[PDB]
Order: structure tokens, then C-alpha cells, then sequence
């Protein structure tokens, strides 16, 4: 007479976790002009 | 004479859900110059 008894059960959550981080740098130059008449 | 009887059905919706969040920090510096002639 053979029986099976469980003692404990363990859960393993199946999730995916990500993490990002980045830096930026820029340099904008402008050369305008104006010609007003009245 | 062997038959099979079904008691209940369980549905596992194969679906994928994601959550994202972020933060940003920036700082701009401008040094304009103008030479007006009239």
C-alpha cells in the first residue's frame, strides 16, 4: 500500500525586469539676420 | 465498455502585459549675441 504525501510547495514567479540609463550632450549654433524697412 | 466524461474546462489566456516608467533630467545654457545697426 503506497501513498504520497506532500510536505511543502514552492512558487517561482516568472517575470522579466529591465532597467536602462543613458546620458546626452548637444551643441546648437545659430546665425540669424534681420533687414527691417519702414 | 469504457467511456470518458468531462467535468470542467479551464482556459489559460496566452497574453503578454508590460509596464514601463521613466525619469528625465536636463539643463540648457544659451549665450546669445546681437549687433543691431541702424
Amino acid at each position: 500500500i503506497v501513498g504520497v504525501g506532500m510536505e511543502k510547495l514552492i512558487i517561482s514567479t516568472n517575470e522579466h525586469a529591465s532597467t536602462d540609463q543613458g546620458k546626452t550632450v548637444s551643441r546648437a549654433t545659430t546665425n540669424s539676420k534681420t533687414e527691417s524697412n519702414t
